[PDB]
């Protein structure tokens, strides 16, 4: 509908795949080369389905901060014959608040879904499903099951991936440029 949805659509059309684990279908963001991200609660194993194709996992790392606190991001390297468009220059360098964000989802159940979530707060600490979690972004939209892995963007920035909700608010794990240096 407008330039927010334009940037979101550009990311979804080239830099997302549908990931399936034993815990469900997730929106998965490809960041560069064969490296993608997914919420840690997806429980990635040695094998994952990517757009319904059986795919070997070459590496999977559940990130924690230097307090040894959960970040709810898993970085996955996929054994596939192609590379993602490099979108690392759209990642923020520092923790921040944002205006006018879009949450975008693409699964079998919710294809081509875009949600204007509005203002995003650097919330920080969250007890997420019983697990102390840091670097959480919060938005005042009543997000429901099926939206985990959803990409949070502003115009020109990919800022997070959706990891939970409380029925009234939705929560995303930050993406930082420093997670994807090689
Ligand atoms: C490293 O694994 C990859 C990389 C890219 C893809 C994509 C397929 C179609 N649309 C673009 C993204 C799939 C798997």
């Amino acid at each position: 509908m407008g330039p927010g949805f334009d940037f979101a659509q550009a990311i979804m059309k080239k830099n997302t795949v549908i990931a399936r684990t034993e815990k469900g279908e997730f929106t998965m963001l490809g960041v560069y080369d064969r490296v993608a991200v997914i919420p840690t609660h997806a429980s990635v194993g040695e094998i994952i389905y990517i757009n319904d194709v059986e795919t070997r996992v070459l590496d999977a790392c559940a990130l924690r901060d230097l307090t040894d606190t959960n970040l709810e991001i898993t970085i996955v390297k996929l054994d596939r014959n192609q590379k993602f468009r490099d979108i690392r220059h759209f990642l923020p360098r520092c923790e921040d608040d944002y205006n006018d964000a879009v949450l975008s989802v693409h699964t079998s159940k919710f294809p081509n879904m875009y949600i204007p979530v509005g203002q995003v707060t650097n919330y920080g600490f969250l007890n997420l499903g019983g697990t102390p979690t840091h670097r959480i972004l919060m938005y005042n939209f009543p997000t429901r099951a099926g939206q985990c892995g959803g990409v949070v963007t502003t115009t020109g920035k990919v800022i997070g991936i959706h990891v939970g909700g409380n029925g009234a608010q939705g929560f995303a794990a930050m993406l930082l440029h420093s997670y994807f240096t090689d």
